[PDB]
């Protein structure tokens, strides 16, 4: 009986394993663009990806992950709110069963279709799983999905999806180029956090970017025909694997822009 996204097991049951669930520093947030307060400190974030080298893509039976090889330098994120410098490791979506919602992060309450998180590890830590004992460990880049037009640089990674079907699944998954995933403007919001499914610990600094990209609907569609269960068990869709907004706390939400 281990945690899920399910009624027996989903979010609203995870703090029996994981009482950090109950924390004060929980994400994902509502993100109330009027409350965000502009901060003319902030810097513009510095999106370095064009040496990223993926590796492999997995259905981990929650989600699929692209993962990179994070051994040398190569896909870093820095500035914006942060010291220092974060490295790549993997990323992942969480999506809807409908285009209604999806996504983790809300803006004024608005639910996307779908969210992407590039997930990098600060490298003051040696690696990842040190990284997230720490308060400052992650830096994951959340981008808002929305349904209209497709984005070319996504077909790459929904045409591996029938080969990943079911949880424990992987396939090799090389020169993908995750800078065809970005929108145009970097502006964006940051608050400090947690990983948003269990061990849901508080080591991330958010950023998330205003402008959502386009998928197209037949885009999405494969994401919904991805399965939860294993090979040879009846079938969940993977539909609905996003934690809810929880309480914002003792947390302001800044703004790069005005
Ligand atoms: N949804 S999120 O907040 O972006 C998020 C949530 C959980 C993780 N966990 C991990 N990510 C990468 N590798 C490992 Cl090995 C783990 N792990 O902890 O298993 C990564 C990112
Ligand atoms: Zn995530």
């Amino acid at each position: 009986h281990h945690w899920g996204y399910g009624k027996h097991n989903g979010p609203e049951h995870w703090h029996k394993d994981f009482p950090i669930a109950k924390g004060e520093r929980q994400s994902p947030v509502d993100i109330d663009t009027h409350t965000a307060k502009y901060d003319p400190s902030l810097k513009p974030l510095s999106v370095s990806y064009d040496q990223a080298t993926s590796l492999r893509i997995l259905n981990n039976g929650h989600a699929f992950n692209v993962e990179f090889d994070d051994s040398q330098d190569k896909a870093v994120l820095k500035g914006g709110p942060l010291d220092g410098t974060y490295r790549l490791i993997q990323f992942h979506f969480h999506w809807g069963s409908l285009d209604g919602q999806g996504s983790e992060h809300t803006v004024d309450k608005k639910k996307y279709a779908a969210e992407l998180h590039l997930v990098h590890w600060n490298t003051k830590y040696g690696d990842f799983g040190k990284a997230v004992q720490q308060p400052d460990g992650l830096a994951v880049l959340g981008i808002f999905l929305k349904v209209g037009s497709a984005k070319p640089g996504l077909q790459k990674v929904v045409d591996v999806l029938d080969s990943i079907k079911t949880k424990g699944k992987s396939a090799d998954f090389t020169n993908f180029d995750p800078r065809g995933l970005l929108p145009e403007s970097l502006d964006y919001w940051t608050y400090p956090g947690s990983l948003t499914t269990p061990p849901l610990l508080e080591c991330v600094t958010w950023i998330v970017l205003k402008e959502p990209i386009s998928v197209s609907s037949e885009q999405v569609l494969k994401f919904r025909k991805l399965n939860f269960n294993g090979e040879g068990e009846p079938e969940e869709l993977m539909v609905d694997n996003w934690r809810p907004a929880q309480p914002l706390k003792n947390r302001q939400i800044k703004a790069s822009f005005k």
